[PDB]
């Protein structure tokens, strides 16, 4: 499911859980992503939910995505295509090709919006015009 890739990948996990307490919301979307989707060792879905929304309340369009993926899949949060599609949406709007691409998809289906075919094309290739 994940698809962002912040600037603490690889980074030893001290450290992205200071930089994320001190406020940096690269390092809580990092921390947030470990603690979801990491392995049996530090996984740990409701810590993890709550620093990628730290993140994403901050308007990191990487982190607004995979607060969509978590709404649209029901990982650690009571699944919704409406409140995933809130959040898609919000990294859409800034040009975030694999959001758009996730608005494309719920148009074309009707999941969490009015399906549209047409609203579906616009956002599928506004996704396409950035390849």
């Amino acid at each position: 499911a994940p698809v962002a890739v912040t600037s603490y990948a690889q980074q030893p996990l001290k450290l992205v859980q200071e930089k994320a307490s001190d406020g940096d919301g690269s390092a809580e979307l990092e921390l947030g992503l470990r603690y979801v989707f990491g392995s049996d060792g530090v996984k740990n879905v409701p810590l993890g939910v709550s620093w990628i929304n730290k993140a994403a309340l901050k308007g990191i369009p990487q982190a607004e995505h995979e607060m969509g993926s978590l709404y649209l899949m029901g990982i650690g949060v009571a699944q919704s295509n409406v409140m995933a599609v809130a959040w898609y949406r919000k990294a859409a709007i800034q040009g975030y090709a694999p959001s758009q691409t996730a608005m494309g998809y719920a148009y074309e289906e009707g999941a969490g919006v009015p399906q549209d075919a047409d609203l579906a094309r616009y956002w599928f290739d506004k996704a396409a015009a950035q390849g």
